[PDB]
């Protein structure tokens, strides 16, 4: 359900900057993030795209990306990741076929995720790395948590940060569109999709990287 909650608070260090990288889920998450990391003087290189994924390396490839914007930018000591929402489905390799969730599968996958970790470490860089939150179809929702293990389970391994999302977006251990703001008052945080977030979503998905920082 929970693997473990992450209570690390980083301190940031003058003169370094963040890398975001991702998918549409970190479009939107960014669009907020970068707002709140503006007003701490704080520069931002958002590389999120549309479309793409760990699973999709073929397509385009987080890891090189990643690597290529570390080396443009010695300043970038901080990576935020949020993606997966393109990524749970059986990945084929030449005639090789890997069944999603089945064990190959998963080596796959960890590994991808670890080439993330592995990159930001050789750059000295460290990672926060977002839980997906919920989603409304339940079939993807089980996936997604598969993946969130996954992200979770490299993370604690590399001693990076996990940031808890699954209850901050939940309502009685599930799925919600509504979730109650600082008064106490309902607000709509996932558009109707059931996947992306309103702009208020976003505000709540940088707030909880935020409480990672001091
Ligand atoms: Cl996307």
């Amino acid at each position: 359900n929970i693997s473990f909650i992450d209570n690390t608070k980083l301190e940031l260090q003058n003169g370094d900057e963040f890398l975001f990288i991702g998918d549409s889920l970190m479009q939107g998450v960014a669009i907020a993030l970068n707002r709140d990391l503006r007003n701490l003087n704080l520069k931002v290189t958002d590389l999120s795209k549309q479309n793409t994924g760990l699973s999709y390396k073929s397509y385009f490839d987080w890891s090189k990306a990643t690597n290529e914007a570390f080396i443009k930018n010695s300043n970038i000591k901080y990576l935020v990741v949020l993606l997966g929402a393109n990524d749970p489905w059986d990945i084929k390799k030449g005639g090789n076929y890997h069944r999603f969730g089945s064990l190959s599968w998963i080596d796959i996958y960890t590994s991808r995720v670890d080439e993330i970790i592995k990159i930001a470490k050789k750059h000295k860089a460290k990672v926060f790395w977002f839980e997906i939150p919920p989603v409304k179809k339940e079939d993807l929702n089980k996936k997604i948590q598969v993946l969130n293990k996954i992200y979770s389970d490299e993370i604690l391994k590399n001693k990076e940060i996990f940031i808890n999302t699954k209850l901050f977006f939940s309502v009685n251990d599930e799925y919600s569109a509504y979730i109650k703001d600082e008064n106490n008052r309902s607000i709509k945080v996932r558009t109707d999709d059931g996947v992306h977030f309103t702009p208020s979503g976003a505000r709540e998905m940088s707030k909880l990287l935020l409480e990672h920082i001091k």
